[PDB]
C-alpha cells in the first residue's frame, strides 16, 4: 500500500490563514501530482484542490492555493481568509486511483494551566480539564492538542465562547468535550483510549501562551 500523512491542523479566528501539509511514501515513483479533500460534520466528503491543470471549488476559489515540493515528498495548501464553513477534517488524496488519518481544522465563530493525565486500560471515563485565570472574562477559542514524540501536533477537539463541538477522525466518537459555565473550564472525556493515543496534551494555539502539557499513557 501507499501511505499518506496530513499535518498542520489549527484552530483559528475568522480571516486567518493556514498551510496544510501532506507527506507521502509508497512503492512507486517519487512524485504523484494530485490534490486535497475535506469534510465538516454537517457535510459529506468534498474536493478542495487537485488535478491535468489545477482546480478549486467556487467555495474556496481565490482563497485556498495548492503547491508541492519534490525533494521532500510534501504537498501543501495555503488557506487564506478562513471562514466558519471551513471547519473540517482535511484529507489528502485517494489511496491509489479509486488514505490518511485526517487533520482537523477549525475556524471560530466567537499563564496557562491544565489538569489531569495519567495511565489507563482499556480506556475511558477520564477528566482532563484546562484551567487558567478563570474569573475575568477569559473564555476564548480553545481546543486540545496532542503530540507523540515523533509525529507532529494533532488537534483532536474544539470548543469556543459558545457550546459548539467538533473532533478529529482519529478520535471521532471516542473523545468528547464540554465546558463549565461557572468554573469556566473545558473538559475532555477521552473514552475508549487506544495505544495510538498516548501523548502529552496541550490546550492552546495562538497569540493574544502554551500549555503545561500533561502526559496520558495506555500500555496494558
Amino acid at each position: 500500500e501507499v501511505q499518506l500523512v496530513e499535518s498542520g491542523g489549527g484552530l483559528v479566528q475568522a480571516g486567518g490563514s493556514l498551510r496544510l501539509s501532506c507527506a507521502a511514501s509508497g512503492s512507486t515513483f517519487s512524485l504523484h501530482v494530485i490534490g486535497w479533500y475535506r469534510q465538516a460534520p454537517g457535510e459529506q466528503r468534498e474536493m478542495v484542490a487537485g488535478f491535468g491543470t489545477p482546480y478549486y471549488p467556487r467555495s474556496v476559489k481565490g482563497r485556498f492555493t495548492i503547491s508541492r515540493d519534490n525533494a521532500k515528498d510534501t504537498v501543501y495548501l495555503q488557506m487564506n481568509s478562513l471562514k466558519p464553513d471551513d471547519t473540517a477534517v482535511y484529507y489528502c488524496n485517494a489511496a491509489r486511483s479509486d488514505w490518511g488519518q485526517g487533520t482537523l481544522v477549525t475556524v471560530s465563530s466567537g499563564q496557562l494551566v491544565e489538569s489531569g493525565g495519567g495511565l489507563v486500560q482499556p480506556g475511558g471515563s477520564l477528566r482532563l480539564s484546562c484551567a487558567a485565570s478563570t474569573s475575568t472574562f477569559r473564555l476564548n477559542s480553545i481546543g486540545w492538542f496532542r503530540q507523540a514524540p515523533g509525529k507532529q501536533r494533532e488537534l483532536v477537539a474544539t470548543i469556543t465562547a459558545d457550546d459548539t463541538t467538533a473532533y478529529a477522525d482519529s478520535v471521532k466518537g471516542r473523545f468528547t468535550i464540554s465546558r463549565d459555565n461557572a468554573v469556566n473550564t473545558v473538559n475532555l472525556q477521552m473514552n475508549s483510549l487506544k495505544p495510538e493515543d498516548t501523548a502529552t496534551y496541550y490546550c492552546t494555539a495562538r497569540v493574544f501562551i502554551r500549555g503545561q502539557g500533561t502526559l496520558v499513557t495506555v500500555s496494558s
